[PDB]
């Protein structure tokens, strides 16, 4: 599966889940918040149409799951 790292402003990881392949997944952060995240089927990370990055949050990757 895909790794996915959520950090704020700093770079500073405050939060991290994991995303299936082809699948999406919520990340909820410990920021009074939470971020949808999603894979592609060749595994990439990614935020949803649906909601955006705040507070100068971002997302990076792991490395397994």
């Amino acid at each position: 599966n895909c790794t996915a790292n959520i950090l704020n402003i700093n770079e500073v990881v405050i939060a991290t889940g994991c995303v299936p392949a082809g699948g999406n997944l919520i990340i909820r952060v410990g920021s009074d918040h939470s971020y949808l995240i999603r894979a592609t089927v060749s595994c990439g990370l990614s935020l949803n149409p649906s909601q955006s990055f705040i507070n100068g949050e971002s997302l990076a990757s792991g490395g397994r799951c």
